[PDB]
């Protein structure tokens, strides 16, 4: 992919979260992802995707990626999807909306999804 | 997985796109997607992720997935991320909200995004 | 408006909720909701706009509205802003997908806001 | 309301649009909105709802609004809701989510609404 080396490594987001990732020739994400808030503590596996081939016009990278917030320590009966995009450059940046389902039951399932934005950034 | 069995398999949403997934032990999700609408052809990759030990006091079971929607015939230069629980049963369903973006130019950032919902049922 | 005459009325949604609402010819919503669920009893004061003039070709007509979940019997501190569009015809509908905000610290502003969606029709 | 006056006045977001409002003691929102991207030209009316009594424990003040975007020079068959919080001090900020709206036919609705976040302060 043109910016597989551009997403590959470690990335932070603005809350103090660690985002882990590889980015694939086939457009694969595999890695783990640590929150610095929530029910968490460790990393979580996560995986995703990415455009392979993005548009060489200036425009960013589109990506996403899920983790469900299951490990060895704790369970939060929940997932987290990221969708954005990549723009590379000095202060590359992955800019994020993401989607938090926890399961519940029918009568709670009206407030079963979180809404929120991430920014990711090579430093800090 | 408790509903490694519930999950696995095709499913449709209410636009007729179809979801071929498989549900991995690990917690893992693999398959293909097709969409009836927008700048899509044929099938796309599909990864993501489930919780493998949901509760087990009535509430559905948390999961997510991605597509890029590149593959040998278009690429949109997008990324679709669903969220959302899965609920077993006689009418068994995915009750999803899902983001797309696309890659734009950082002027168009602000209009990178979508949100939507989408109910897949295992028929139609 | 175009569409003044089918939008006022009362509306109720997938949960039971109705929502009174008064269009005005100047692009004004006005009314009351009342939640069959949540942290809320009896009606809410809520506003609102619509498109006064909408598209000629068979397009939904754009509206949103704001309900603060503060009345004389209970304070939720939150907020909800429903955005959606009214289709009109035999079987007329509202459309909408919502953004609830609580106030909150700033250590969980991340777990703010929920979203979801609604589906309002003129019976039930 | 206990932030009416810390709400009322001029606020400009991340793009430069800016957001001119009045808060009632009865929890209205009433003002313009002048967008600095997309189909806009000028001021177009806004109204919402914010919660007139808020928490003392430190957390912000639950508020909304909406603008369809139909003035005197154009229409763009929209409308946006704005769902966030105000949370006050030297360095205010009303912190907010969005879903923009438009009327679509039948066929696009699953590609109806934007979603975004904006930042509004008192400078700049």
């Amino acid at each position: 992919g043109r910016d597989e080396a551009g997403i590959t490594g470690t990335w932070y987001n603005q809350l103090g979260s660690t985002f882990i990732v590889t980015a694939g020739a086939d457009g694969a994400l595999t890695g783990t992802y640590e929150s610095a808030v929530g029910n968490a503590e460790s990393r979580y596996v996560l995986t995703g995707r990415y455009d392979s081939a993005p548009a060489t016009d200036g425009s960013g990278t589109a990506l996403g990626w899920t983790v469900a917030w299951k490990n060895n320590y704790r369970n939060a009966h929940s997932a987290t999807t990221w969708s954005g995009q990549y723009v590379g450059g000095a202060e590359a940046r992955i800019n994020t909306q993401w989607l938090l389902t926890s399961g519940t039951t029918e009568a709670n399932a009206w407030a079963s999804t979180y809404v929120g934005h991430d920014t990711f950034t090579k430093v800090k």
